[PDB]
């Protein structure tokens, strides 16, 4: 069937859309080539619509059915709980999109009578009506990027599709426990969202070293959400139904599957009918779990079709990396083509054709790659890094324009050991918080799709527990990483590293001048900036903070707020 059908009504914005950095940047200090930065808007919606609209032809074989049965047997060990209205309400982010029924996220979190009474009626309606498609809103997503190195090369807006707030709270009641527990039960160590960055690199490095002769590849499915078929979504449900479930949870899942997950009408921000979806909606609770299960099922079956040997996969939503035993350069390239042909039959054709890779450091998955540096004792440390271009572009945007979600904080947390996060991101934002005395103020950021409210003065503890003490002492970065960063700073017009070393000293000195958590930030976060390096010992606070559910599951698109 067609992934989408369109009526002609436009994807419209809800308010003014900004597409460029403000006229005189609030921090030309970070980035000088302001014209390189842009944000996507609804103006490019039709370009995205063209890419994402096509007929899916899916052919399932015995390998697919075999793997599905294996997955179901593991799912059948799961017992899932229904969430109470109160528990589900508390998972709603404070700035979640308001309901058309006259209440908003604040009312949901406060358990207001209007909100709670509507949510209860939405729940009963899932039991009373098993078929009527549930309405969804379609919008163009606002995301900031740096322009392609081809003069005028811009990505079009992604299209987000989500149901009303009342429905989203009902999804949590029925499915939050399922999507939080089932993927690991089914996929075991292949489930990527159970790992912190440090644990992910460890799993990757250990997997690499376990092969007599390792070969690895990432597989990029073209527009994964659009490739998800009605069959795939019902197969996903068939896995959920293997859980022990409350009767109303079973029904809610059955109704949500047929009324929302498999497809439905698309309404624009003006309330006009835009058309019809028959693929994955980006903005429902099951999107991350569903994509991960579907990708894992198709890829695992595809490895079997391709006769890849000793495959170990790591799956994060639509992101896939596999490491296996090599059969020779020639036989690998052939196997990889067979794998791609199998994935294509399963309705997951590639964007960029995959390439066998015989150096772990050259594989990028989840936009990231493994690289190597050295700690104080000169011991080899592996860490995850990425090209810093998008993080820096978004940092510049967030410095110049007010933003609800602070991607720079998420990046500092997730990439704390990197050369660019330590020298640029940390230096830049700590100077800003220092100047405005906003240091103590908690900020919103996302980790694996879930929203968290985090105090920047807690970064030392967070980083140590997540990445290890070596995150504060890494030196001797790889030539490839140094050159990638240098090239990035050239392109964006970011001042040279040596310069950041200077600003850092000033910041470090000011932080120490304050004492307390501020002083701890000075000592640990900026020890790279001095030669007379303060000896760094494990912080007392590291081990005694609530980092429980930070790396349990993926929640991208699921409207989840943690703590
Ligand atoms: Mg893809």
């Amino acid at each position: 069937s067609m992934s989408y059908t369109w009526t002609g009504a436009l994807i419209t914005p809800c308010a003014a859309e900004e597409s460029k950095l403000p006229i005189n940047p609030l921090s030309n200090s970070l980035l000088r080539h302001h014209n390189m930065v842009y944000a996507t808007t609804s103006r490019s919606a039709s370009l995205r619509q063209k890419k994402v609209t096509f007929d899916r032809l899916q052919v399932l074989d015995d390998h697919y059915r075999d793997v599905l049965k294996e997955m179901k047997a593991k799912a059948s060990t799961v017992k899932a709980k229904l969430l109470s209205i109160e528990e589900a309400c508390k998972l709603t982010p404070p700035h979640s999109a308001k309901s058309k029924f006259g209440y908003g996220a604040k009312d949901v979190r406060n358990l207001s009578s209007r909100a709670v009474n509507h949510i209860r009626s939405v729940w009963e309606d899932l039991l009373e009506d098993t078929e009527t498609p549930i309405d969804t809103t379609i919008m163009a997503k606002s995301e900031v990027f740096c322009v392609q190195p081809e003069k005028g090369g811009r990505k079009p807006a992604r299209l987000i599709v989500f149901p009303d707030l009342g429905v989203r709270v009902c999804e949590k009641m029925a499915l939050y426990d399922v999507v939080s527990t089932l993927p690991q039960a089914v996929m075991g160590s292949s489930y990527g969202f159970q790992y912190s960055p440090k644990q992910r690199v460890e799993f990757l490095v250990n997997t690499w070293k376990s092969k007599k002769c390792p070969m690895g590849f990432s597989y990029d499915t073209r527009c994964f959400d659009s490739t998800v078929t009605e069959s795939d979504i019902r197969v996903e449900e068939s896995i959920y139904q293997c859980c022990d479930l409350a009767p109303e949870a079973r029904q809610a899942i059955r109704s949500l599957t047929e009324r929302l997950y498999i497809g439905g009408p698309l309404t624009n921000s003006k309330g006009q009918n835009c058309g019809y979806r028959r693929c994955r909606a980006s903005g429902v609770l099951t999107t991350s779990c569903g994509n991960t299960l579907t990708c894992y099922l198709k890829a695992t079956a595809a490895c079997r079709a391709a006769k890849l040997q000793d495959c170990t996969m790591l799956v994060n939503g639509d992101d896939l990396v596999v490491i296996c035993e090599s059969a020779g350069t020639q036989e690998d390239a052939a196997a990889l083509r067979a794998f791609t042909e199998a994935m294509t039959r399963y309705s997951a054709p590639p964007g960029d054709p995959p390439q066998p890779e015989y150096d772990l450091e050259l594989i990028t998955s989840c936009s990231s790659n493994v690289s190597v540096a050295h700690d104080a004792s000169g011991k080899r440390v592996y860490y995850l890094t990425r090209d810093p271009t998008t993080p820096l572009a978004r940092a510049a945007w967030e410095t110049a324009r007010h933003t609800p979600i602070n991607s720079w904080l998420g990046n500092i947390i997730m990439y704390a050991p990197t050369l660019w996060a330590r020298m640029i991101l940390m230096t830049h934002f700590f100077s800003i918080l220092l100047a405005q005395e906003q240091l103590e103020k908690a900020l919103d950021c996302q980790i694996y799709g879930a929203c968290y409210s985090i105090e920047p003065l807690d970064l030392p503890q967070i980083i140590e527990r997540l990445h290890g003490l070596s995150a504060f002492t890494l030196h001797s970065y790889s030539p490839g990483e140094i050159n990638r960063v240098a090239s990035c700073l050239r392109k964006l017009g970011v001042p040279p590293l040596r310069t950041w070393r200077h600003r850092a000293r000033s910041v470090r000195a000011k932080l120490l001048s304050q004492g307390g958590r501020a002083a701890t930030c000075g000592r640990y976060l900026f020890n790279w900036a001095v030669r007379t390096k303060l000896k760094l010992t494990p912080i007392p606070a590291a081990s005694q903070l609530d980092l429980s559910g930070w790396f349990v599951a993926g929640y991208k698109g699921g409207d989840i707020y943690h703590s």
